């Protein structure tokens, strides 16, 4: 059986078999973990690496096959772009090895005035990321390596207008574009059309949301051309979820559809977006995205619409929409009168024509397009950057919210368990954290790029809690109390029972230490009965300054102490081998 | 079969059969709803009136029979004292009828200077409740009648020192003593001993908690005398709950035990208290109270101990402990060194001797004891007041937290649905509520004494929400918005889905009304698809001022609009008949 769906350059069954066989060849054991089919003609599936819990993707589509091909395609997309590893430091060995990201990557050493080395970027890119000329080189060290001595790692992208290779720092790519504009496919142009369409989806989505645009409805006689989608919608409506199907082309300019679901049970809406040169493919994607990974009982996590236009335009609201679509939407979307008339648009053709048709729209926007091609995993994948259209985070984040900002503290923080510094050093580090302006809520593991696993204290450790630990090690019991209370107020819910119990104990002991007229020995039996001897022992050891870093095991520079991180590195090595062999 | 337990003047099976037969004779159909036996020698049971959801009690004891006799006894205690009705207005007919509470009640009309009429209370009681002489008569109108014209309803109690009848206003009783010191029993003295012991329990409990007293442990060789209790405690400890068994006699003065449970899973404690002249009976009650209505998975609702002395002593903390025992306990309770030595105390004997022994302790405290006797339901019951010992709430509450404080607004508020006042009258009522200083969080149904039932908007209506409704009826859409947001912030969780939906709709419309550059008709179709046509219609009708009191049905003066309240009155009429006949 061979099923050819609109817009794909191969049959579903062929894609599936091919992708499955290649994953296996590369040494990946991928399992399908759960399947959903919540309404007619809407499927989703979750797939994951049996040997690495951090690596998974999700599929979506109008049939079970289409969803599986989608999951597997996304798997190749994320593998090819190293995206599963993007939020992690990959250790000292990988950092100093032949190549960190790709064999054709280029390292640009830091300059003495700490300017951005000349061979990176190009003029338009410099003007777009750094209109102030305030970028330094040392801010652009990639999270994965953390290797300041080796310098700024740049990845090669082909500038489409003149076919020139341009090196864009991993740091800029990782922070500003994340997973937007990546793609994999049966062919080069199928993949590229999907990636370019994704750029349109998110860019136009952001305009629609941020500008509180009222969109025009897709007339019923147009929807009737796509009965599989009409069935899905009718079912949703029968199940108590009103659906609004909108043309998001903004007057026929962009190949974008918007579909909005209401949940009357809680007064909320959920706006989904999709793009493709073919109107029906775009419409379908939008609906299948809506329900991805959601049954009809999982539609309860969204937000009511609002009249507050400023809050809807806030870039953080657009970021939230990217992360989980639970951002704010203006009531103006659902106005009777649309700000653009409906257009029954069509940009469809062969995958070759579609690529040229979409590039013509970027050319007309006067927006340069940069494409990196990847074929080292035996499937075509790409990553497309369009500065000023495909960005997910604003360029100011390179200064304000850079994911490699805490690299320079990694070695120090990982050395704390078993450290034997002078008290003042521990207290000084508290001040350094404050002066460097880290949010107390930041997860240390995210700040340092650690796949800690779930069964130790690093998993849940936030800056605030670290400050508690440093206060204890440093002998400042008043600061210890402040940050121990903070810790419990904002984390007790996610601690294991053992760790929560330790913290109740420790807090009780710290409160007692502030009771000048009370004798600790009078309470000891009661403390032992409430908290257990072990916790009373550990907590007292923390208060003496002897073992303040409770539940934090020592961590080496290749993260051997974290089984989860080891599983991540083993997954990476599979990719490293593939890269070495392809280049 | 006949089972006699320590301290009771009749066999469990005799009490059970007797109490069951009498309830049936009086017209009450009582069912046993749920039974628990969470550890050995600890039982509890919940019983309720099949025809009135608001009437139920709970039993506890060391055996199933003992727990059933306890439930039924408590049933007679609460029926005899009218306590099931204590938080409700009983309507116009009852208010104006031959008698509201008892045939031997006395009504004292209000005076011209609004002093407290002379025949009420006695000199000591006046000095205790009103040391500054600031009590007025009009503040002592009983919640049940609300009948200011008829005056202050006083109930007769017998002062024990000289056997004189003294009339204590229902209002003072209801606000300050609640259910503390009531009792029923197989005999007059068995009941009275239980009631006096309860006064000791709660008075000593409050001292122990409020003063952060470290109590002494009951030595193991004493506990061994009561193996049924020891088995219960060992089981609890094996199940992961450390138990502290303390002597709470404060140096042998009072017949009180304290038992504390720790829940290490939570870091919390739960202190229980119990009293009786027999040390073993007191100990057992304390443990059986601990687990009443709780399985081993229901020990998760308590609070950690604290070092904050002031917060523990706060009277609101002691009130909380009375209401659900979830108040704060000082860590000092669990200190190694006790503030009193253990005393292996014993005040036991016959119920007659026990009554005299306990009265001797009150005589020594120089605390007068007042006792009302009730036998109109065919079972002896009593209610005992010991001013300065049995009080649950402080006398200042007669001024600051009086449960009849909102009676004068009842007629007005109940008339609001379907009312057709001028806008300004609605807004004026908002100001009146503010100026009278009612908390926005107060439930209107509690303020007015309404058994609303759970299926209408009166059930969940708080002052803040009433202000939203008045703002709408009065045409003030800015105030309407403020209080509509307050309403959802603090009540949406307990609204029915239909009511919550109505409030999301209304709030959306009130926000839209503040948007000067937006046209409402542009959003209508979206509003109908989100909220339904009915809610859009009801919310707009509220915003026009035409039907602002959404989900509040009109209420007549006999509360016919509330089925639940009708079921309450029918239960009360069964008691009225019994009273008249006795
Ligand atoms: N039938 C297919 N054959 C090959 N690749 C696919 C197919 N469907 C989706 N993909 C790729 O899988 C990823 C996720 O697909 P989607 O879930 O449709 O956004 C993207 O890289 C797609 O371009
Ligand atoms: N056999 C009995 N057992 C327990 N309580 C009884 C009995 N006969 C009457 N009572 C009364 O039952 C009510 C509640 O009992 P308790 O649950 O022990 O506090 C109190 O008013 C007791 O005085
Ligand atoms: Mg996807
Ligand atoms: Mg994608
Ligand atoms: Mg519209
Ligand atoms: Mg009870
Ligand atoms: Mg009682
Ligand atoms: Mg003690």
């Amino acid at each position: 059986t061979q099923t050819f769906i609109p817009g794909k350059d191969a049959a579903l069954e062929d894609s599936i078999a091919r992708f499955q066989q290649k994953l296996s060849d590369l040494g990946f054991q991928i399992e399908e973990a759960s399947w959903l089919n919540p309404v007619p003609n809407v499927w989703s599936v979750h797939i994951r690496d049996k040997e690495c819990a951090l690596c998974f993707t999700n599929g979506k589509g109008a049939t079970k096959k289409a969803a599986l091909a989608s999951a597997l395609g996304e798997y190749f997309e994320r593998l090819s772009t190293n995206y599963f590893f993007a939020d992690f430091w990959l250790g000292e060995t990988i950092a100093n090895g032949p190549f960190v990201h790709y064999p054709n990557e280029k390292w640009f050493p830091l300059t003495e005035n700490d300017d951005v080395p000349e061979g990176l970027l190009d003029d338009r890119l410099r003007a777009f990321y750094d209109p102030e000329n305030e970028l330094t080189g040392s801010m652009l060290i990639d999270l994965q390596s953390g290797n300041e001595d080796r310098g700024i790692c740049g990845l090669p992208f082909t500038r489409q207008s003149d076919n020139q290779t341009v090196y864009i720092p991993m740091n800029i790519i990782g922070n500003l574009y994340v997973s937007n504009g990546m793609s994999a496919g049966n062919t080069r142009n199928e993949a590229r059309v999907q990636g370019l369409s994704e750029v349109f989806e998110r860019y136009v989505k952001n305009r629609i949301i941020a500008e509180s645009i009222s969109l025009p409805e897709i007339p019923a006689d147009v929807l009737a051309r796509y009965p599989a989608v009409v069935e899905a919608i009718e079912t949703l409506e029968a199940e108590g979820f009103p659906i609004f199907a909108y043309d998001g082309s903004l007057g026929g300019q962009y190949p974008v559809i918007c579909v909005v679901l209401f949940n009357p049970a809680n007064g909320t809406c959920f706006a989904s977006f999709g793009a493709h040169p073919d109107f029906g493919v775009a419409l379908e994607r939008t609906v299948t995205e809506l329900l991805q990974g959601r049954g009809l009982k999982d539609l309860d996590v969204f937000t009511p619409p609002t009249f507050d236009d400023e809050e809807v335009a806030e870039h953080t609201n657009l970021e939230t929409h990217f992360i989980d679509s639970s951002g704010l939407i203006s009531w103006d979307l659902f106005k009777q009168d649309a700000d653009y008339p409906f257009v029954d648009w069509n940009f469809s053709g062969t995958t070759e024509e579609e690529f040229a048709t979409l590039m013509a729209i970027f050319n007309k926007e006067d927006k340069e397009v940069y494409i990196a091609d990847y074929e080292h995993l035996g499937v075509y994948a790409c990553r497309i950057i369009v500065p000023g259209m495909s960005d997910i985070y604003p360029a100011e984040d390179l200064w304000l919210a850079n994911n490699s900002m805490g690299s320079h503290l990694r070695e120090t923080i990982l050395s704390l368990p078993g450290s034997e510094w002078e008290k003042e050093d521990y207290l000084n580090l508290i001040e350094q954290l404050d002066e460097e302006g880290f949010d107390d809520f930041t997860r240390v593991r995210e700040l340092l790029g650690l796949a800690t696993g779930s069964d130790n204290g690093w998993y849940t450790l936030r800056i605030g809690e670290l400050k508690a630990m440093l206060a204890l090690a440093g002998g400042d019991l008043e600061q210890a109390l402040v940050w121990t209370e903070w810790t419990m107020e904002f984390n007790s819910s996610v601690f294991s029972p053992e760790r929560a119990n330790y913290y109740r104990c420790l807090q009780t002991l710290l409160l007692l230490a502030q009771e000048e007229d009370r004798q600790p020995l009078q309470y000891l039996n009661a403390f032992v009965r409430m908290y257990g001897a072990d916790a009373v022992e550990a907590a007292s050891a923390a208060m003496s300054g002897e073992a303040a870093f409770y539940g934090l095991q020592p961590v080496d520079s290749d993260l051997h102490a974290f089984a989860a991180h080891q599983s991540l590195l083993k997954a990476y090595e599979k990719l490293q081998r593939a890269k070495a062999a392809f280049w």
